[PDB]
């Protein structure tokens, strides 16, 4: 059957530290097991863009595979798998793949996000026929695909046209990070270009968000910095479309006929649209946003939805004030730049919150989160495991030596309810000498909390 | 179901070239797919000793996983998987894993051989409680395990005591290379120390085999060379036991109760016991023998069995006169040594024969075989794809750069009966920069024959 070992079922999607108090951390050494993420079989062949979700009863995973250089965007296939957590005599769990689906039909599916659903996985993709710049330049969104893969080997794929898409968007793609299934709703992260002359475009004009780091502020007048912040949403690279984050929401009951819906947040509460991830921990929803724009720090929002079933659903998000480490970027978009400017940059590194931020009682200043960063302000290099507080890093554990190239990282933590052990899996694209561009490595460590 | 794509089912375990004529070869570039061989999840974690068998309807694979240094032997686990060949839109087949079994119970199972059996896999292991030298030093063999893993998730393990083992052997271990299922018989390669002064030890005394390379002869008297060759079977490293190759044969009908049997070849026809592989091509059995002893060249025998009701079973083998390339070795056991000496050396690299040697009409001097070698006479380094004739190499396709460390290689070829394509999979242990000693890489190549 498709179900995790019982010791983990109650330790998944929970806040591991409910203390609200201060803690110290130690990141254990990598635990060896068979990797559930397949590598490339050729030296020049590409495998990239991981998406992972650990659900209560099982996990889903996917990434993109290309028989040529990563610079070759003509053709690709999609590796999808689903499995369970199993305890080993080695003393720690292992990810056991129950079902594999390799999609190679000649259809080019890109930027795919995966989600754990009852008895299987759901994947949100778009079909890539052209360059991303050509995409943003056009007036017509690419083909959006929703596929359901079940443990009984049934696989069903549909083209979708969510409410709010037609006419309002130049392009839309999935945000690569996992989505979730909650309250009979399938919710995926998404982003894309918005036509400034459309209804949404004119409604969302004047909307902007300008984060300020109290310990590292940007010098300038409020109005000018605000104008620059507003102008940062319209990169000329993307043909000055309004680059916007959105959520694809689909009714699971109607999931076969539904065509879903597009829920767009106010840009007063969020930065320029980018790749992201949707999390459900306890009963509360959070949203990670990659920092593609000028803001170098880690973007995590507490989000909540209002569902109207009449095509007018809203989303509200509250930014969690995190300034600790910085993501690598190029030019004036690098990790050292705290000031508003038009930027297409950054890298995908999502965190895992170990603590709630806002609770019924109040706000937790002792908020902690863990993940894998890249140690540099410029280059994607030196992958490093970390636990971080709001203003600073609690602990660091580099993987490999200096000069090791790495790109995307996605982290998930869970607890063994048997022995109370806390495990974190850090999935990262790492540069390998013998395989192709990026062996995607699921490193599993035990986390010590005092 | 557990069954290969129909285009491969009649192209497996066949002689690809029945021509008996001369041919030229070209080795294609590696074809990218998701690797069906899992890597280590830690930089120091060990994954070694691959065993692979492609059967008509499906394939079986296994390797050893250690949570510690490869040199540290206390605990290990065994990754086992079974799957099918599936064509992809990329234009080539891919290995799709259907069933996975990770044996981690704390039992230390090593040197495991796998075999494709009806609706599953069979694995032959021994339990390692001590050093190999202590093993050969002892008067009693370690525990022999036979485990059956089926697609229906049934797993059954037994301790076996084959007829002829007790009292005749210091130790016995599986030969690491895949075994086969043929004519209701389960056959595994094996090797180990034989007690001198035992029944078998006394009967097999005075038995020796001395291959001679006509193009690189060893100077000396025949009697002295014969005495040295005879003495090469008794390395002091193994406490002067007679190191002997054997075959584990088990009746499949009785496979639950059988206790099997041990069939030992005359040492007049074979070199010092070592790791090996049993192949069934057409209706003819072949045996690869690793060159652990003084003879540096590739050892492949044509073999045939005579079965009897009560332990009187025998085996006859004929050495295929191959001298082309050489395996790396240390000291006086290196690739440059053609002369008889007591040697424990070499490395496991098995060939896949593309042509029959002896047939009903006569003997084929145009014999060709393919595989992966290590280009050096001393160090295990520079993995290289090759096609070879009897006396010389036909073609060479290096994998990776110079100085790349590699150890074990196992090669299997099959034909696509749809488009006539010939595919070779070269499975080799390669040194990875980010993963523990030896990422085991299944390289798939299209072979061009003219
Ligand atoms: C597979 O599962 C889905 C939902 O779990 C179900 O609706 C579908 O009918 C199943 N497919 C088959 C062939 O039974
Ligand atoms: C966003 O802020 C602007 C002022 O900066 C305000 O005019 C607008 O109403 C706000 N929109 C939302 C949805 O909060
Ligand atoms: C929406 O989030 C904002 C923070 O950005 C918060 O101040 C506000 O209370 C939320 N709105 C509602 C209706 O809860
Ligand atoms: C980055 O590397 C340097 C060593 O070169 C180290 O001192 C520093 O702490 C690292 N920074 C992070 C965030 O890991
Ligand atoms: C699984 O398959 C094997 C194949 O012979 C069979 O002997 C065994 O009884 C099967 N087990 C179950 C539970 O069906
Ligand atoms: C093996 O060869 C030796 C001579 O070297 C001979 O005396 C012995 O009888 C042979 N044994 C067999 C089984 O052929
Ligand atoms: C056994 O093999 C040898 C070649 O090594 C051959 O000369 C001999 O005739 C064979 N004997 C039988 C019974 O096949
Ligand atoms: C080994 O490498 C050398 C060059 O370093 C090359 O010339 C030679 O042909 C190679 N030998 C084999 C057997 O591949």
């Amino acid at each position: 059957p498709l179900v995790n070992d019982l010791r983990f079922i109650n330790g998944i999607n929970k806040f591991i530290i409910e203390d609200y108090a201060t803690h110290d951390f130690s990141i254990g050494h990598p635990l060896n097991m068979p990797s559930f993420i397949p590598t490339a079989t050729s030296p020049n062949g590409c495998t990239r863009i991981p998406s992972f979700s650990l659900g209560k009863t099982h996990w889903c995973y996917t990434h993109n595979v290309i028989n040529a250089n990563c610079k070759d965007h003509t053709s690709s296939n999609q590796y999808i798998s689903m499995g369970i957590l199993v305890q080993t005599a080695s003393g720690y769990p292992m990810f056991k793949t129950l079902k594999i689906q390799y999609l190679s039909d000649g259809l080019n599916r890109k930027s795919c996000s995966i989600a754990t659903v009852p008895d299987g996985c759901a994947m949100y993709c778009y079909v890539s026929t052209q360059l991303e710049t050509d995409d943003y330049a056009g007036s017509s969104p690419p083909t959006q695909k929703l596929t359901l893969l079940f443990y009984n080997d049934t696989v069903t794929e549909r083209t979708i046209s969510p409410t709010g898409l037609e006419g309002n968007w130049a392009t839309l793609v999935p945000g690569v990070g996992s989505g979730i299934y909650f309250e009979n709703k399938l919710i995926f992260p998404a982003y894309g270009g918005v036509l400034p002359n459309s209804t949404l475009g004119v409604k969302s004009a004047r909307e902007f968000f300008r984060p300020v780091n109290p310990y590292n502020p940007c010098s300038g007048p409020q109005q000018d910095l605000d104008q620059r912040a507003l102008r940062s949403y319209f990169p000329s690279y993307f043909s000055n479309r309004r680059v916007q984050s959105a959520f694809l929401v689909c009714a699971w009951n109607q999931i076969l006929v539904t065509n879903c819906e597009l829920v767009v947040p106010s840009n007063n509460q969020t930065l320029m649209g980018a790749e992201g991830r949707v999390l459900l921990i306890n009963n509360r929803l959070l949203y990670y946003q990659r920092s593609t724009s000028w803001w170098p720090y880690e973007l995590l929002y507490e989000i909540s939805f209002t569902f109207t079933n009449s095509g007018q659903s809203s989303v509200n998000m509250s930014w969690i004030p995190i300034y600790s480490f910085t993501r690598p970027g190029s030019g004036n978009c690098s990790g050292e730049n705290v000031c508003p400017t038009a930027c297409v940059s950054g890298v995908y590194l999502d965190p895992w919150p170990l603590t709630p931020y806002s609770h019924q009682s109040g706000i937790n200043r002792n908020f902690y989160f863990t993940g894998a960063l890249l140690n540099s302000s410029t280059t994607r290099v030196n992958p490093t495991l970390y636990v971080s507080a709001l203003n600073n890093l609690k602990v660091l554990a580099p993987y490999g030596n200096q000069g090791l190239f790495a790109s995307y990282t996605t982290t998930t933590c869970f607890q063994d309810t048997g022995d109370a052990s806390v495990y974190c899996v850090y999935i990262m694209e790492l540069a390998s000498n013998i395989v192709g561009e990026f062996q995607i490595l699921p490193v599993l460590t035990r986390l010590t909390i005092t």
